[PDB]
RNA sequence: UGGGUCAAUCUUCGGAUUGGCCCUUUCU
C-alpha cells in the first residue's frame, strides 16, 4: 500500500509533464503562470489519444489540471479582470468579481 | 463533486479501506 500510493503521484507528474510539454502557454509554469480558460478541461480531452501514446490516461489528466489549479501560485494570479487563456495563449475570457474573490478566500484559508 | 467498473487487503460477513481505468462536477 505505500508504493501504490507514489506511483498515482509519479503518474500524476507524468500527466501534468505532458501538459507541460505539449500545452507550454498555459501549463508551462517556468515561463509564467496565467489563467485558463473556463472549459479548458474539455479542450484537453480532446488530446486523450495523443497523451494515451505516452502512457497518460484521462483520469491522470484531471488530476494533474486540479494539482496545477489548486497550487497557490495559481490561485494568486486569479485577479479581478485577469485574461483567461486557451492552450495557445489566447485570450477567450476574463476573469469576473467573484472569481478573485474567492480566490483569495482560498488563499487566506490555507496557511 | 458524485457515479460505474476491475485489482489488492480486511471483516463482527451487514461490509469497510487503498489503487488503476471511464463518465461527470461555478471558480479546469
Amino acid at each position: 500500500n505505500k508504493a501504490q500510493k507514489n506511483q498515482s503521484k509519479r503518474a500524476r507528474s507524468d500527466a501534468l509533464l505532458w501538459l507541460a510539454a505539449n500545452f507550454p502557454e498555459a501549463f508551462d509554469n517556468s515561463l509564467r503562470i496565467r489563467p485558463l480558460k473556463i472549459g479548458i478541461m474539455s479542450d484537453i480531452l480532446q488530446h486523450a489519444e495523443k497523451a494515451e501514446q505516452v502512457g497518460v490516461s484521462k483520469s491522470k489528466l484531471r488530476e494533474a489540471v486540479v494539482l496545477f489549479t489548486r497550487r497557490l501560485d495559481y490561485l494568486a494570479c486569479l485577479k479581478a479582470r485577469e485574461v483567461r487563456i486557451d492552450l495557445h495563449g489566447n485570450p477567450v475570457a476574463e476573469v469576473t468579481e467573484e472569481e478573485a474573490e474567492n480566490a483569495s478566500m482560498k488563499i487566506k484559508k490555507r496557511v
